[PDB]
C-alpha cells in the first residue's frame, strides 16, 4: 500500500440505486427523480476504498468507515457508469485516509475524502452486541 | 426558516439498513457487521433535513443534497433509535447548510455539517432524462 497509489472502481447504476430505494419508508424521497442517491454514491466510494485496503489485513481483522467528507456536483440516471479513483493519502497502523472522486462519464459527480480505522472483528461484534436490544 | 431552530427526526434501524442491504452486489460488504451503514446514515441525515425544509419550499420545489461531511464513530445495531438532530447555519438564494449530528439512544454516532439547493422538480427530472443514455 503506497500512498499517492489510485485504485478505480466501476460500477453501472441500476434502477434500484435512485434516491427512492434508499429509503422506500421515506414519503418525501418517494416522488424524488430517479437519480444516483448520494448516499449510494458515499456506499460506492468506500466499497473502493474497502478493495483498495483488502491487502492490508491481517486474519480476524476488518474496517470501519469512520468520516466521509465529499461534495456531490452533478445527478446521474441509471444506466451510466459511475467511477471512483481512490488515491491513498495515508496509512498508519489502524487509520487509513483516501481522497476519494466519481465521474459517471459524462460529469465529474463529487470528491473529497474517506478516513477507515481497521478493526478485531470479533472484538468489535462482541461490543455491538452489548448494545443490541 | 430561521438559522440556529434545530429539528430531530427519529428512525429504529430495521434489520434491512446494514452495511449488506447498502451493496447486496458487493462481496466485501456480504460479510460486514450487522450495522447502520455510513450511507445509509449519510440520507437519514438528508431526510432530516428534507423534512425540516418541507413548510419552506413553493409547490414543485425540491432539494438536492450537494456536500456531506461527517464522522460516523460509532457502530448501531438493528433495533436501536437513530435520532438525526439537523439546525440551520445559514440560507443563500438556493443554497442551505446545515449543522448535523446523529446518536443511537448509547452513544452519539456521527456529526458534522450537510448542504443543499433547492430545485424545480420538472425542470429537475427532464434535464436528468436528457443525460440518461
Amino acid at each position: 500500500m503506497r500512498v499517492g497509489e489510485r485504485f478505480t472502481h466501476d460500477f453501472v447504476v441500476p434502477p434500484h440505486k435512485t434516491v427512492r430505494h434508499l429509503y422506500p419508508e421515506s414519503p418525501e424521497f418517494a416522488e424524488f427523480p430517479e437519480v444516483f442517491a448520494t448516499g449510494f454514491m458515499v456506499g460506492l466510494m468506500e466499497w473502493a476504498c474497502v478493495r483498495a485496503m483488502a491487502p492490508y489485513l491481517e486474519p480476524g481483522e476488518g474496517s470501519l468507515g469512520t468520516a466521509i467528507c465529499v461534495t456531490h456536483t452533478a445527478a446521474t440516471p441509471p444506466g451510466l457508469t459511475v467511477t471512483v479513483t481512490a488515491e491513498l493519502r495515508s496509512v498508519e497502523g489502524r487509520r487509513l485516509s483516501w481522497r476519494v472522486s466519481a465521474h459517471d462519464g459524462v460529469d465529474e459527480i463529487g470528491s473529497g475524502t474517506h478516513e477507515r480505522a481497521v478493526i478485531h472483528l470479533e472484538k468489535f461484534n462482541a461490543k455491538v452486541r452489548q448494545k443490541t436490544p
